[PDB]
């Protein structure tokens, strides 16, 4: 279609938004493929890291007696 973008073998209709890896994000803007990556910016060492599936970065859980912010 008119203003679609080919990467990877895929096509993708214009203003398409996608993530081809959980920290890379996406866009289809006339012909052009435009992506940005993700960088996590990990603010404190945490015990428990866990990234949820599909996500790039990570979530440091924290019970409600200490939960603020």
């Amino acid at each position: 279609e008119a203003g679609s973008c080919v990467q990877d073998g895929q096509r993708y209709n214009d203003k398409d938004v996608w993530k081809p890896e959980p920290c890379r994000i996406c866009v289809c803007d006339t012909g052009t493929v435009l992506c940005d990556d993700i960088i996590c910016e990990d603010v404190k060492d945490c015990l428990s890291p866990e990234i949820p599936f599909g996500e790039c970065c990570p979530i440091c859980p924290t019970d409600l007696a200490t939960a603020s912010g």
